[PDB]
């Protein structure tokens, strides 16, 4: 059965609620983004209206085979009426096609559901600036002050320079990048661009990337592995065993692998600056773990909430333990007292 924090009161609506069968009273099912914990349940047999972005719609249709008659794409930054209620979709600065949803309830209440987001000061000049928000359903993934990490821009700079240096010293090195879902595409795109190569990958991954409306994509990616010196592999294969094995397959073209594992936060963030990061190395293989986050840091989250000044906050992440819930409510009360709302 569907938990309370995925229901929108006073509407027939749910958010990211596909794993509970037919939800009683639900006339429209919203999907914030194409990540498996959120779409869990959807398939070609689904027969209720799905509301989402254009990109999320391309993924539903081509990867999960949802029939076209049930996919309702909405443009961003545009007031839309759905089953008699005004809604707006806002870019969430998460993965491609990820949105936040503003609902304008018939009784005058205004609700913002962030889905998964990486809060940015540029959100303070969207359609959020115009008006008041009574309830916030918040992505609280990293709602604790230990969670620090650099900007996405600093992380990409480190990856581009690392890769360019290696391959310039050794033109026979191959670069490999791990992936398990959409998001974080800039890692492998930025590296391929500095090296003047396409990104090589499996047919299934190429399919997924073709659904994302990335400009000039046919110029950037390929299924011909042999022509490419940046390859993508599943994240599970980014280890000394998996990579030795991949190197065997390349037919005596390369004599070194440099690989990148984009992760979220890891404890080595509590001591080490991005500039000071070093790989794990076995022979002619080196692996860099790099902290490329598509979720708010603690400071980014705090700044957004202090700016928005919501009357009530409902977390959507880390809700399963008493200690987590208690920790989150303490931070929300500090933020409110410090800022005066
Ligand atoms: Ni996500």
């Amino acid at each position: 059965t569907c938990p309370f924090y995925k229901k929108i009161p006073g509407t027939g609506f749910t958010v990211d609620a596909f794993q509970y069968g037919v939800v009683e009273g639900c006339t429209a099912y919203f999907l914030t983004h194409f990540h498996s914990d959120h779409y869990a349940g959807l398939s070609k047999h689904f027969t209720f209206p799905v509301y989402c972005s254009e990109i999320t719609g391309n993924l539903l249709k081509n990867k999960l085979h949802v029939q076209e008659q049930y996919i309702h794409p909405l443009p961003l930054d545009t007031e839309c009426i759905v089953n008699g209620v005004k809604v707006v979709l806002l870019d969430a600065n998460h993965c491609p096609g990820a949105v936040m949803i503003l609902f304008y309830l018939p009784n005058g209440t205004v609700i913002l559901h962030t889905g998964d987001f990486r809060a940015d000061p540029s959100m303070e000049r969207s359609l959020l600036a115009d008006q008041k928000v009574h309830m916030l359903y918040l992505d609280t993934t990293y709602c604790s002050p230990e969670y620090t990490f650099p900007s996405q821009q600093e992380v990409i700079r480190f990856a581009i320079n690392t890769a360019f240096e290696a391959v310039t010293l050794n033109p026979h090195a191959l670069v490999v990048c791990g992936t398990y879902s959409i998001g974080k595409e800039k890692v492998f795109l930025a590296i391929a661009d500095v090296l003047g190569s396409k990104v090589g990958m499996s047919q299934e991954k190429y399919k997924t990337l073709q659904c994302l409306n990335i400009p000039e994509i046919n110029s950037l990616i390929t299924t011909d592995m042999c022509s490419s010196l940046v390859h993508l592999l599943p994240m599970m294969q980014i280890n000394f065993k998996g990579l030795q094995s991949h190197l065997k397959k390349c037919g005596g073209k390369y004599n070194q692998i440099l690989a990148f594992r984009p992760t979220g936060w890891t404890h080595s963030n509590k001591f080490t600056r991005i500039a000071d990061v070093i790989p794990q190395t076995k022979g002619n293989i080196s692996i860099y773990g790099i902290p490329y986050s598509e979720h708010s840091s603690y400071l980014e989250m705090k700044r957004f909430v202090q700016w928005l000044k919501p009357q009530k906050i409902i977390p959507t992440v880390n809700v399963g333990t008493w200690k987590s819930r208690s920790t989150m409510e303490k931070y929300f009360r500090e933020w409110k007292l410090e800022a005066g709302y």
